[PDB]
């Protein structure tokens, strides 16, 4: 539908907690959230085709993928990952995650876009979970 837009930051929980059971120590992990207040996701969307840029102040990466189609991505803590999305309803789509390399919590996100037109991003990494809300700009 219509997931396509450019999208800012307007609320952010358990982003904290998320990090550190991924393992980021307490100074990263206070920088880190400190950083997730300028950020913006940017989404195009043509049928079950996305294309995702997120940017903080420094840093911007780019995440392709056809829902139903493996692709590789990295976890919220940067470790390289297979991911599949699915859809779970009209406008609500979930993306399991397993690692490449090693072991480590098992993390996924899921994007929603509300009825009222706010975007919702949740991270999980085992029972954590981070929710995020978008509005367009
Ligand atoms: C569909 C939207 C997705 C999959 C968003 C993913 C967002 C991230 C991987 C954000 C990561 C961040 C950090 C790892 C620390 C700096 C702040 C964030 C929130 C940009």
């Amino acid at each position: 539908p219509n997931f396509s837009g450019n999208w800012k930051i307007i609320r952010s929980e358990n982003f904290e907690e998320l990090l550190k059971v991924l393992g980021v120590n307490v100074m990263l992990r206070k920088i880190a959230v400190a950083a997730a207040s300028k950020y913006a996701v940017e989404i195009k969307q043509e049928g079950d085709t996305f294309y995702i840029k997120v940017s903080t102040t420094v840093y911007t990466t780019e995440i392709n993928f056809k829902v139903g189609e493996e692709f590789e991505e990295q976890t919220v803590d940067g470790r390289p990952c297979k991911s599949l999305v699915k859809w779970e309803s009209e406008n609500k789509m979930v993306c399991e995650q397993k690692l490449l390399k090693g072991e480590g919590p098992k993390t996924s996100w899921t994007k929603e876009l509300t009825n009222d037109g706010e975007l919702i991003l949740t991270m999980t990494a085992d029972d954590v979970v981070c929710t995020q809300v978008f509005v367009r700009e």
